């Protein structure tokens, strides 16, 4: 006898599982027992991906119900699982999302430069260097400072919360308390403080004193620069850490990238559809009974909508583990997600890893892994899946 399946798969994010093709092809919606002991409905085909994701009935905001199901413990208050809708209900989701666009002058600048300078002191330093710690988390925290116009000298504190903030555990983690009580104080200090003027903070800390606004809580003004801060350090950093080992570990791809820049953003768009940046599933709980394929979801069940079964998909991208720069349809991978929860900062997670990406090959056009591959130690029981350590040479 064997027990049901369990989820997740495998921490490595330098291969997909065989498995997930198996799962596609037999069972593309299938239960599976998540680290808490609670079942759920793995959807892992990207036709049953998308209906679940466009369908609001699939739930974000109840996934934190007490009781329910559960993928893993809450690290966040159960009111900001609904972040973005209690964004939105205040008034403020123009803002948010204008604030953290790459479009604002000098921002892409800030990011060259950024990258350029931490490139410079890795190759005074001497190879091996870990492209993680020393570059692509340092760049991910410098562009969120910068965005949400906090001192760059705060960034480094605010990032540790972050190895904690985004565990993926089967139990209620006392840290992830200590440290988001203190990073909530940080960003109401930030509020008052006079001096935060610019970015995302610059930008709440005058909303929150505009008549238009005075019903919107602190909490939330706090909440958001807590999270997007989080949110976007913890993305950007892990996508750009995990897409350098897809681009190191294909030499012809890398040339070309580095013979035809121009090229960097389609590049891009296809080491965001094979990424494994996403640990589990995107959990939804279902608010009806909801048809799915095969299998009639019950009112509150647990579904996870598995990325890179939607972006493996060869009915959808054939030839699925090829990076193919000239795809008919290569902005439509689920990366991003998808539907009422889209990223809203999609565009700033593109260009930091094009600005990256694009300042490595410059600097460092004979990046190569110091270590074999299958020396990288993937953190588990996390929301992302990265190395802990990424050495390389040039
Ligand atoms: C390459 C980088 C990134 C990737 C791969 C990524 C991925 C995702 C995905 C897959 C979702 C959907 C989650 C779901 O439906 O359950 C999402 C949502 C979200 N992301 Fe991103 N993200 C990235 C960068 C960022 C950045 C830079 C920010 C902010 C500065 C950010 C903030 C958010 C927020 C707040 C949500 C929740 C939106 C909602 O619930 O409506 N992300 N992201
Ligand atoms: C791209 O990753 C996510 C992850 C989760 C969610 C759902 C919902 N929306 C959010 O805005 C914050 C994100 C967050 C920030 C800081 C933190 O310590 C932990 C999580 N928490 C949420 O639960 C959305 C996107």
């Amino acid at each position: 006898a064997t027990v049901l399946l369990e989820v997740p798969f495998s921490a490595r994010g330098d291969r997909i599982p065989d498995a997930v093709a198996e799962l596609r092809t037999r069972e593309p919606i299938r239960k599976v027992r998540t680290i808490t002991g609670a079942e759920a409905w793995l959807v892992s085909s990207y036709a049953l991906c998308t209906q679940v994701l466009e369908d609001r009935r699939f739930s974000m905001k109840e996934t934190a119900a007490a009781g329910a199901p559960r993928l893993n413990a809450l690290t966040v208050p159960p009111e900001v699982v609904n972040n973005m809708g209690n964004i939105a209900d205040a008034g403020l989701r123009k803002a948010v999302m204008k604030a953290i666009t790459p479009k604002a002058p000098g921002l892409e600048q800030f990011l060259r430069d950024t990258a350029n300078s931490l490139l410079d002191n890795l190759i005074t330093e001497g190879a091996p260097a870990d492209l993680r710690n020393d570059f692509a988390d340092p760049l991910a925290t410098a562009l969120h400072c910068k965005v949400l116009g906090i001192p760059q000298e705060d960034g480094p504190k605010l990032f540790r919360s972050l190895s904690i903030a985004f565990m993926s555990s089967a139990d209620p983690i006392p840290a992830a308390k200590i440290n988001w009580d203190r990073d909530i104080e940080y960003m109401a200090g930030i509020l008052e403080n006079p001096n935060i003027t610019t970015g995302l903070m610059g930008e709440l800390s005058r909303l929150r004193k505009d008549p238009a606004y005075s019903h919107v809580s602190d909490e939330l003004f706090a909440t958001i620069g807590v999270t997007f801060f989080g949110a976007g350090v913890i993305s950007t950093g892990s996508f750009l850490t995990t897409a350098l080992i897809s681009l190191i570990q294909r030499p012809q791809l890398r040339n070309l990238l580095h013979e035809k820049p121009e090229l960097i953003p389609a590049g891009v768009e296809e080491l965001l559809r094979i990424n494994l940046s996403f640990a589990d599933g995107l959990p939804r709980l279902a608010t009806a009974d909801i048809q799915v394929g095969d299998v009639l979801v019950r009112k509150g069940e647990l579904v996870l909508v598995l990325l890179e079964g939607a972006n493996f998909d060869p009915e959808h991208f054939p030839n699925p583990g090829s990076i193919e720069l000239d795809r008919p349809n290569p902005t439509s991978h689920l990366a991003f997600g998808r539907g009422q929860h889209f990223c809203p900062g999609s565009a700033l997670g593109r260009r930091h890893a094009q600005i990256g990406i694009e300042a490595l090959l410059k600097k460092m056009p004979g990046v190569d892994l110091a270590v074999p591959i299958d020396q990288l130690v993937w953190r588990t029981r996390f929301q992302r899946r990265i190395p802990e350590r990424l050495p390389v040479l040039w």
